[PDB]
């Protein structure tokens, strides 16, 4: 096979304090990730609100999680895609200097490239660090989607390539893509839809709930890996209602809410166009959380 | 909710047309050819049957031919029985039970978009005059509507004969939501390729396109998956996806009877307009696909 | 001399029940007002006249009171006849010639999504059955389906009396495409709220929902249009852009007939299931929009 | 009340050679816009591939539109926007002290801001300049869309926000604004239906195919404005072809292809993840193009 990053992982929120990043709290964060059985974490994606970071604030995140994850099995998977060539080879050189374990990058958003484009743009990214890379397809952030077929042979002419992350509400491509290519790690990065997607043989979860129930999401991921699916599907079962009013408006400022609602965070803050959640949906997150037990620190 | 069922592999029956008639013949052998490779439920007259270009007697005949030759047998017939009209539906069901049918299954209005409150209303009064069990049949790209989780919870809840829901709706995040809020509910896969995800997120059968021409396969997978089998129904369902897609290259069932046909299954490459042959192209790349497969003969 | 084509503002008519059965009395007389409001052609039997739920019967009879009211006026019958089974919609276009239809307004086959070939060959059938105009109809968000511009411009051109397409699709790109490829075609707007716009680039007529309220509004915006009174058709088609989309606040002819039964125009706020009424919700939103509007009375 | 760019303009192709921003290429393919009758240029848009300039290629060229446009009527409507509205707003400043005339903001893409967000991003670039700012929604590249509500409440309480670029095909929209809103411009951003939304009282376009056929667009444009709507829906009828063809593949790789095809410029290259079509599609645009006179230089 290839090296790999696979497992429970969090896309990690970035908590801001009077505008400025608040780096002790993310440190915090992580390790409370840790602490609760999950597998890798995720540094500035788009839970992590990539688009409102600087270059230097995206270094220090990445920074951040390497010297946390450090003398523990845990690994870092950096944010470092982008939609100019160039800026997310940049990106992903940076990630290996910084000592991250690999990287998750993005489908180019808004210029809408072609499989052709999808498949150079990558290419030149694995080429560019011999770290794993992990695919990530998103059409409705991105505009586009990568086909079953760029995506196989991307898995299958660069050695770094891995898998991807699906965003994607489509079964259908996740059967397609694990039926052609079962030697890829298909992650599932839509919450709600964990189960069914590790049932099918994928090998991870990059989760948003999973900043608010860590402890949850992992336990959720290692029964699936270790085919104890009853387990697996009654906490996606359980997790159904959270997973879902964690999108109730876009992601991340439903978990932002959670995390500041359960004295996580300090400050709901975010930088705009981002902003607080309207009043109705602040109170609907309110409530579906208290169904659920949520880890302290 | 303890209610009757049917459940398990099910076949959406293709209807066989021979100088434009119904080739009853033909139909009833085919349903045999199901019940020996080991199917749990047929379902005559559904999308796949042609239900609109049937007569009514034609529709009546093909229920009751089913019902027939699955005497003697454990294979349960659920009977295509929905309308956009809520009277033609209920007179529909009404018929099924009379011809005894274990089921039916009843599909959303098409065309006329009811709201949710009518959905509501259409069901229960189909439910109402009617003892044997109904699965709803959500197919949102064929009627133009969706039936609701919450309004196929509700029915499920207040209608003691319904039963479930065939979802054909590539939606599996609804298929969690459905089972997650109402687990007692009989989820039915009506997309072939995604049989197995379904069924290992408690999904309980599958009302399928491919089993028509595969029946031996449908019925391995779904049964490795209720008995928690669950490497070995992937594994089918893998091995299955390639047939499973091309069965809609063009809409179905025009596929499937090419299929069929080009497997020597049915005489003739028949169907009643507006449904008409594939494309020399699409017939092709069927014939290609079916070459990688094992098919029983009679 | 001049092709034989049926155009300009057009109201496809509700049909009103009263204790169940379709009021005769009052169609006749609904479509009495739209003739004395500057309508040049009525739809009995639409989508918006509840097409689905009708007996053939009734249908008919709707027909039959449509023809018998514009009888030595001006106006003309353009009758709803089409089915997503060929064979019904051949019947239904030569029982609607033979009832005294001017013309014919035939669906897109709903639910059983034909293929491209196969919409050609069914609107191939229907037009060669009749000898009067047939208009096609475009709605892909009720049938599942899309006439595409090439099998349209194709059955324009190989069928005599397929004169054009109502497009019901919002889509104002395939509007161009139409008119741009084959600008013979009459292409008729399906879609209230862009009335204008259809008509600004080629388009002669409207078959309207909004006009059973407001016939006299969209028959002056119609003919200004077909004026080139651009301006004046623009201002007409703005002012009506709040009623037009709350008539869809649920799916038409639900908010119409809302809207008709507020207004005193008929009886009964009856539908058939699936049908039913509003929520109080938008049973206030509809009342609320209305009191902008000045509402033409018998 | 209100300053405002509106009638024929063009998103200028940004032509590179050698991986560079051909300048003296780039100027020339102004001016010949300038002789065929448009009104405005728009430097850096998503033809121009904004995605993949750097900040000093995005000076460089605004800076050749607006010393190229100097002494002539033609006015420059410079891309200046972003999903971050601290760097939107430093675009918006930085393309004023260069010299544009005004500035077209595209809706955050990627992140997805709410209604809300997307009026406190809007508020914020238009309180950090004093020249006109038009919207610019396009939904399909971005993943969100900026509501008839949210672009009237925009065009109400800030004094510049003088209109919209509509790119989203949904001549209902434009209706909608121009109902509630007549005192706003619509300006389109779909060659297709420039006809469609100018009847409508649209006030101008920014177009794709005037790169090719300037004086088509342009004539078009002022028939319409002239209520000569005979002639403008003429020749958006022979357009459609060509309207069409420039979007086999995504915008601007069909438009820049059509321009070395036709000899306009001499080098076609694109900047990763975008590329050259492929060889069929390069068949179907030159197959296309023979039906239309090009003017040349």
């Amino acid at each position: 096979d290839k090296n790999i990053i696979i497992g429970a992982m969090t896309a990690l929120i970035t908590p801001f304090k009077n505008g400025k990043v608040d780096e002790q709290s993310y440190a915090r964060l992580i390790k409370r990730q840790i602490e609760n059985g999950i597998d890798a974490v995720v540094p500035v994606g788009t839970t992590g609100e990539s688009a409102t970071l600087t270059h230097e604030e995206h270094r220090t995140c990445i920074e951040i999680a390497v010297e946390t994850c450090k003398g523990t099995k845990v690994k870092v998977l950096a944010g470092a895609g982008s939609n100019a060539t160039h800026e997310a080879v940049g990106l992903a050189k940076f990630a290996k200097e910084h000592g991250a374990d690999g990287i998750l990058s993005v489908a180019p958003y808004y210029n809408k490239p072609t499989q052709q484009g999808l498949y150079e743009h990558y290419k030149a990214i694995a080429q560019s660090v011999d770290i794993p890379v992990l695919l990530y397809n998103v059409p409705g952030r991105t505009g586009c989607e990568i086909s079953t077929d760029t995506i196989i042979k991307l898995f299958r002419d660069c050695e770094n390539i891995y898998g991807v992350k699906e965003a994607s509400g489509n079964i259908d491509k996740c059967v397609d893509l694990l039926a052609h290519e079962p030697r890829m790690m298909l992650i599932s990065g839509e919450d709600a839809i964990n189960y069914p997607i590790l049932s099918n043989g994928g090998k991870g979860v990059i989760s948003v709930t999973s900043n608010l129930l860590p402890d949850m999401i992992s336990a959720l991921t290692h029964f699936a890996l270790d085919e104890n699916y009853k387990e697996a599907k009654k906490i996606n079962d359980e997790l159904y209602n959270i997973n879902k009013i964690l999108f109730c408006e876009s992601n991340p400022i439903p978990i932002k809410t959670a995390m500041y609602l359960a004295g996580l965070i300090e400050s709901l803050e975010f930088r705009l166009p981002l902003c607080s959640p309207s009043k109705e949906n602040f109170a609907k997150i309110e409530e579906v959380m208290k169904k659920y037990k949520i880890k302290g620190f």
